[PDB]
This record gives C-alpha cells, structure tokens and sequence, in this order.
C-alpha cells in the first residue's frame, strides 16, 4: 500500500479511471428494475368475434363494472377462454412484453419468470466471472462483460419470441453481476486504504442515482423494445474505453507476474505526475514490500463457532432482498404514476443512508439490522392489510419499508464483515451476497402466489423481514469492538 503512496495515492489515475469504472453502475439499477417498465401490465381486456357485427354485449364484468381481464361471452349477452388474443390499453404502456406475447391470465406468471431467470444469471456471474477475473485479471472480464451487457442486452432488445428474450436477459444479468463484483476490486485495489470505505459507499450513491435515470429514460421512451435497447447500448461504449484501463497491481504480485507489478505502478506514477519516485522504483523494492502479502467456504460449515455467524447472516441479507425486490418489482397498485414512485424510492433511499448511518454509530450496529428490518416487515405485512383506496397511505408505508430496506443493505454489508475474522471475512461476505440474489431469485416467484391470494406476496415479504430481525438478536454488538483475526476471538 505505501507503494501506491509512492507511485502518488489517489492520484488522476484514481480520478479518471475510478469514474469510468463507477459509470456502468447506473444502469445497472436500470437493468434489474427495467421490467417494471418493459414488462408493465396494461390494463387488458379480452377481444371480441370479428364475426360480430361494442364490448358491452360480449365481455363479462367484474365487481369494479370494469371488463375482465380473462374471459368474454360465447353468445351475444356462458364465458369462454379468449381464442383471438386481448385488447390492451394504447395509453400508458404502447408495447410491453405482456403485449409482445401475450403474457396475461393463464400466463400472468411467465412475466415474474423472467426476472427469476435474469436474477439466476446475476447468481452465476457472481460466481463465474468471480473465478475467471482472478485467473484472467480484473480488466479483462470487465472488458469481457461490457461487451456481453451490450450484445445480449441488445438482442434481449431484438428478441423474436419470449424463450429467447429469458436466455438473452439471463447473460445481460451474469455480466452485469461480473460488472457489480469487478467494479469495487478494480476501484479498492488501486486506492490507498483509508479511502477503500469512500469507494463503496460511492457505489452504493451511484446505483441509487440510476433509478432517476430509469425513471427519465422509461418516460422518454416508453416502448419495450427502444427502452431495453437505450439501456444497453451505452455497454459498447464502456467496452471500448475499457482498453484502456490499468489492470490491477495487487493481482500481479499475488498471480506472480511481479514485473507486471512494476509496470502498473508506473504507468499510475506517468499519469499521476510523480514519475521520479517510481523511477526509483524497482523489482528489488518489489520483492522487500510485498514480501509478506506474496508470501474455504466449507470452513464456515465445519466450525460451529464460524457456523453461527453463517447461518444467521444468511438469512439478514436473503430477507433484506427476497423484501426490497418483493416491493419494488411492484410500482403498479400504488394508485399512481409508475414512473413517479421509481423518483420517489431512488429519493428516500438517499436520507435512508444516511438516518441508517446516524444509527448505526449512535445505538450501534445490532440495533440497526433489526430496526430496519423490522419496521421493513412492518411496513409491508400493512401494505396487504389496507386496502387499495387508500392509494397515498399504502405508498407511504411502502416507500418508508423500502428506505429501511436500503439502510439493511449498508448496515449488512458494514455489520458481516465486523462479525466474521480476517482469515474468512472477504469469503463470508461474498457467501452473503450469494445469499442477497438467491433472496432476487426466490421474490418473483413468490409474486406468482397472486394468483392464489393477491396479498399474500405481500404478507410473505412482511413476514420474512420480522422473522430475520430476531435473528439479529442471535449476533453479538460490533459498536466501538476490534476487528477480530481469529475463530477464537470474541
Ligand atoms: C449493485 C451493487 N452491488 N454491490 C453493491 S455494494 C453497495 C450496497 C448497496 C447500496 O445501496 O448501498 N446495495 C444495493 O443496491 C443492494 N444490493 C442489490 O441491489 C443487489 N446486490 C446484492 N449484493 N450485491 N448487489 C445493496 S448491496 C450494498 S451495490
């Protein structure tokens, strides 16, 4: 690390390169919450005979007077199944893949699919371009993956029938998980480390300014197609200034290639102006400063004392997204425009960051994970219990357990890594977020209980976040404690 100090500590090269490494991931929020918009539900009805010579005589109604969404007469007023397909509403929505294919009634569920596959391709690259960025650097599949992001999210864009467009959505989300993974260790390797905490936390700022962005740009183009495109097509840009970039100094030394490590250095030290001081620089410095640096996940589940902290924070940060997830693959029901609540979550997550923050050093780490779960639960078991007329106290209560969801994502990701020891800190943390997208995988297939109950998503999301604020209490207090290096420690 002094070396970096050496070569000039965040010097231009950790201004310019660390703002074309944080660029991708305002999309990245745009990708994972697009089909709220590129697969919004239009209101839709069932359409007529040709044979027939309006729809008063030949679609039933509901309770609401409103006509349904899933049958139409057989004569001229018994229903029928509707063989000539639905008339959807040409007002909000123009296209989306529920219009595309007809994704609707007995395949109200298909649309909920799609997210599910698209999020078990962010738990496959997660683990796939985690392995093959430490073979191939961190560079390279960055470079790899805003290449994939574009192709795959262009021909998810250009798509000929749904099955294709769920294998296209699948790798847009394994290299996008590559580029969420890649984007810290490229941006924390290349920093000095008093400021590693300024580099996540810029992160986390910068995929909630992304929902802004989603907002506007699904506003301006609101059909499917233009907007699944408009997304992805900025991915070829990164792609083509990611050549450019410097790979990591750290994987060289660690890989072997330490006189890869004395080249990086001083490109960083050409671009940062201090090139004097690399120019002493020189493998016999190299082989003396990260002489001790150069020199499993199954422990978790053998030792019963790293067993504890495992199984507890497995649920914390599975709940924190099978809830968020739960709550905002939802922007319609809120009784008001789609686009403005995407303004409106991306805005309370902001004061949720940093009220999470207060808390978080005043009453301590525990309390928070807890509080902000269990007011989450709270919020989301009263969504199912209200009733849909009161529009403005449902949204209230949705955007505050969502802005409490936000403050248990960086509370989390603070509070697992003061719990578990140096020697499988950085391993128990990515088995954390493995278990925040297996929590992105289970949430849409538990919006497909709609069919049986409509609140009983809703009562599921509320539940599991009440159930793992108890689960907090199992955790030991972090607040002002030592960072510990053992399995004894604590
Ligand atoms: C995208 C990011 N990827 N890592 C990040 S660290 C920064 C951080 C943020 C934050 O808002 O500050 N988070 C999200 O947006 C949540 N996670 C997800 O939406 C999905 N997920 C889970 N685990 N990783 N992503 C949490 S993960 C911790 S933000």
């Amino acid at each position: 690390n002094d070396l970096l100090q050496q070569v000039g500590g965040v010097g231009r090269f950790q201004q310019i390169q660390v703002t074309l490494v944080v660029l991708p991931l305002l999309l990245m929020a745009s990708h994972n919450t697009l089909q709220n918009f590129t697969a919004a539900i239009p209101t839709h009805h069932c359409r007529p005979p040709a044979d027939a010579n309006g729809l008063e005589v030949w679609l039933p109604r509901d309770r609401q007077g409103q006509p349904e969404s899933c049958l139409r007469f057989t004569s001229p007023q018994a229903t029928e199944p509707c063989t000539d397909g639905w008339i959807y509403d040409n007002s909000t929505f123009p296209s989306t893949i529920v219009t595309e294919w007809d994704l609707v009634c007995s395949h109200r569920a298909l649309r909920q699919l799609a997210q599910s596959l698209y999020m078990v391709g962010v738990l496959l690259g997660a683990m796939v371009f985690g392995y093959l960025a430490d073979r191939l650097g961190r560079r390279k599949v960055l470079i790899l993956n805003y290449l994939q992001t574009a192709v795959s999210g262009t021909c998810a864009a250009f798509a000929p029938n749904f099955p294709i467009y769920c294998a296209f959505r699948l790798l847009s989300g394994m290299a996008l998980a590559g580029i969420s993974l890649n984007c810290m260790t490229l941006n924390v390797e290349w920093m000095p480390i008093h400021t590693r905490a300024c580099v996540g936390t810029l992160i986390g700022y910068v995929y909630s300014l992304g929902q802004f962005l989603l907002a506007g740009v699904a506003y301006a183009v609101p059909h499917w197609r233009h907007l699944q495109l408009l997304v992805s097509a900025p991915f070829f840009a990164f792609f083509i200034y990611s050549w450019f970039f410097i790979e990591s100094a750290r994987w060289h030394s660690s890989s072997g290639r330490l006189d890869l490590t004395l080249r990086a250095l001083q490109r960083v030290a050409r671009i940062n102006g201090k090139r004097e001081e690399g120019a002493k620089l020189s493998m016999e410095v190299l082989r003396a400063s990260l002489q001790k640096e150069l020199t499993s996940a199954m422990e978790l589940l053998r030792c019963p004392t790293l067993r504890h902290l495992f199984l507890c924070l497995s649920m914390l940060w599975f709940a924190t997204s099978f809830a968020y997830y739960g709550l905002v693959m939802d922007l319609q029901g809120f009784g008001v425009s789609i686009y403005l609540i995407q303004v409106i979550f991306g805005a309370v997550d902001l004061p949720a960051k940093l009220v999470g923050f207060l808390v978080i050093n005043s009453l301590g780490r525990r309390p928070a994970q807890m509080a902000a779960l269990l007011l989450a639960g709270i919020c989301i078991l009263l969504n199912g219990v209200i009733p849909q007329d009161q529009s403005i106290v449902r949204t209230s209560l949705a955007v505050l357990g969502k802005g409490c969801l936000a403050a248990s994502f960086n509370c989390i990701f603070l509070y697992t890594g003061e719990l578990y020891p140096t020697m499988i800190r950085q391993t128990g943390m990515g088995m954390g977020s493995t278990m925040a997208r297996v929590g992105s995988i289970v949430s849409p297939l538990v919006s497909m209980t709609a069919e049986l109950y409509p609140s009983m998503p809703l009562f599921i999301y509320g539940a599991v976040p009440v159930a793992a604020s108890a689960v907090t209490v199992l955790l030991p207090e972090t607040l002002g404690q030592p960072l510990p290096d053992t399995v004894q420690d604590l």
